[PDB]
């Protein structure tokens, strides 16, 4: 216990909160999904909804300790309130996320941090072919809301989109399922902007 | 990081927030429209449902600052807690607004926020005739609830609101998409009465 | 800015809040309302949808200033967490009641308060006879849920509810609104009990 | 204002909150229930949707003043969130219950304090039958969550529940209301566990004075 | 009321909060669940609502006290705020479990914490034969969600779910229901993970 509040605090209580990346000092965010399931589609609306967790990764100087100096701890969990965290949302939402994780982080000596938030996600789709054997495909990118490419770079670890926890009664098949880094350009702005596009694709079960 | 910390101690820890504009100290807050889905339409209570996003942009003396006094920051991102934001809102909502994107603001050296809060909301439209060729018209009023047009003076930057990310197979088509500053004045008040008028023609796509 | 700052350091952080009304300091708190849409009915629970706002009134000594003092300042808005506000309280409400607008409040240098929020509504009332021209009559009581007479008083400008921000495509055509006070006496207890009666006779639109 | 200010302040900023009850300082909790509607029926789902208010009554020494000592003040209102408050539970919800009243209490300078929550309750209760003349019973047990009967002893002032307040053009129409302190004891413990069953007989109901002064025998103290 | 206000005090007050468990000082929490009611299934979506509570249990070094020096008080109840409790999660909800009790636990002398939430569910599952006589079995994983088995061991008192607070007029009947602890162990890492299977069979009444 003493080591670690010891490191808490020295983390956290002897200096103000990492204030977020900037054009000088970015930031790199690794993502990667793992399906759950494909809950509901609803064809009235263009709306389907997904479960899913989303693990995300990043590294900060300020969150570097040596164990040597704190009893050999290595890495230890955190309320996730306490440090930043990327504000990745996803572009294409039709209702706020519903978390169902609580929101707790993992913190390692290097100053890597990981955080695995779990949601519930409604979002724009045409589910029009789902009912074939080709099924549909969708597709929804997630994005640093307000940081540009310039502070917040993203990427991925892999492509393939981790099916492993996908629910294998769910009414919905997953047929594939990706994960692609794109920059963007808009119109608006000579900056660019970064996403992940996460592709689906689905259909009903035999 | 340190220079950012600094610049972020020296805006909000030592003075009190922005109080808000009076009579003798307006402010100008910029408006834009993003429309991104008509989600769904209720012909039975008249209400309909949009998804959408909305720049907000205005300027205050006391966050400006020289970048060369802070290691040539020129603009940051903060939680929009910890700045006063104006209170816009849609007039003719029937639910209250469900918030789609992280609330931080972007602030620039000469005092300038942009906040772009993304927003599913209800409202009041009867949507008789949209399924017809000539389709529907429907419009929402945005306004400070409590700051009149000597306080508050909203304007947009242009009348066209941008339909560059509306989703290309949602159930609905816009046929057209304005935003409009309008000036009201009563007998009982001397006070002006603003408003942006947001107004959509839409109908069922093909 | 400096002024107002000034003002509401010294209104705020240099005494305690008022701690509400007694017997020996009490207040008068004027209500007045202002239909917006009958949004919904369901006749198979009773229950009947009503979207509105509410102006409140009333008045405090400990909020008085000199405008002289204060840069000639006569008026500022400020959050509704930072006063004092009654807990006025719709009787029959079946559902927690939705905020649509922003809490805050307009302080005048006499020492008045206006507070006006929009609400969406469900309460109790029986539907049958309103696909009729006669119609159907609903009633609300709005009173002070802690409050007597002794401390709170309530009343109204006019026993006329304003409709002039009513939704002129409701399903429901408002034939008349009323709002009247009223004195409930118990057996037990010498206090007067007020409430505020909002009645209000609909029918679906031709 | 400032004997008030002064007596919150004496009271609330000047010793830590009481920690709740223990066996050596039990207390006791008097409820009533004031039904409103009967909302909704799901025979889909049996659960059924009631509103209500409930009087919660209890007393504290460390709430006791003299009223010569802050100007003749006898009671006051204040937030729930100053106080110490009771963690009475309706033991078969199903959903969470939805507050509909301020979270406000009186409390007097005999260290009583009254809390009349309204609330809206989705609760266990197979309805079927309810379209019939007989009706349907449906119960339901209001009980602290954490404390036993050594800690918390619940009563009622009276078995009748008060309808009063109950909406006359209901779908539902209530045949009957009562309120009853149970002493429930289980095997493994000693302790005795108090509840209060709320029963209510009810079925499908069939089917202008609204006057300046209005006389009743102040239900939400 | 004194000794009590000076115990919490003592416990909450003069030191920093408990910062959970780590490799070096593991610790075990033992649960149970209690079925109150399946209130409802979703053939369209594969999700089934239930109705339950949970006794959480787990003893810190950090909570103990001798009684003699407290005026012989064994144990309390306080806000679940005021202390560390795990991060128990159903790893196959649908929606955000909802809270239908006060967060408060018991605490006693010997450190040890109770917590029991009341609950409801909806998670991932096939209904599929429910109104079969055989019925269905469905079943939802409780876990740790960033504690590994190296810092949060899970373990249940007993492999029965108590039914003894299930409704009797529910629209479902209880067939069976289990609760076991198992390991998970993934290629990738060597720390298993734990978690407490709940399996349910039932079907309507
Ligand atoms: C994640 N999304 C990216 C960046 C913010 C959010 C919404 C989109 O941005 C814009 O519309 C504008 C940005 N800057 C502007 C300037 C003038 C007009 C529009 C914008 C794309
Ligand atoms: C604090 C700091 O880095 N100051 C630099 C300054 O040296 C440089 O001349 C200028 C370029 O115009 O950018 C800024
Ligand atoms: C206050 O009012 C006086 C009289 O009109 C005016 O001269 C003065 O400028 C005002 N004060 C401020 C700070 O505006």
């Amino acid at each position: 216990q003493a080591n670690l509040m010891r490191l808490k605090s020295d983390l956290f209580n002897r200096s103000p909160m990492y204030p977020g990346p900037t054009k000088d000092d970015p930031l790199t965010v690794t993502l990667g999904f793992f399906l759950q399931d494909i809950v509901k589609v609803d064809s009235s609306t263009n709306e389907v909804d997904l479960v899913y967790y989303e693990r995300q990764r990043w590294k900060l100087n300020s969150l570097m300790w040596d164990p040597n100096e704190y009893g050999n701890i290595t890495d230890f969990r955190t309320s996730a309130a306490d440090i930043w965290t990327p504000d990745i949302t996803a572009a294409s939402s039709t209702r706020p996320v519903q978390v169902l994780s609580p929101q707790i982080a993992v913190v390692t000596h290097d100053g890597s941090v990981m955080f695995s938030p779990a949601q519930r996600l409604s979002f724009m789709c045409d589910p029009t072919g789902v009912d074939s054997e080709e099924g549909v495909t969708c597709a929804v990118k997630f994005e640093s809301w307000v940081y540009s490419g310039f502070e917040i770079d993203l990427k991925t670890d892999t492509d393939q989109v981790d099916l492993s926890s996908y629910y294998a009664s769910s009414k919905y098949e997953i047929l594939s399922a990706t994960q692609t880094r794109q920059v963007q350009h808009y119109s608006c702005c000579p900056e660019p902007y970064i996403d992940v596009n996460l592709v689906v694709k689905f259909r009903e079960r035999r």
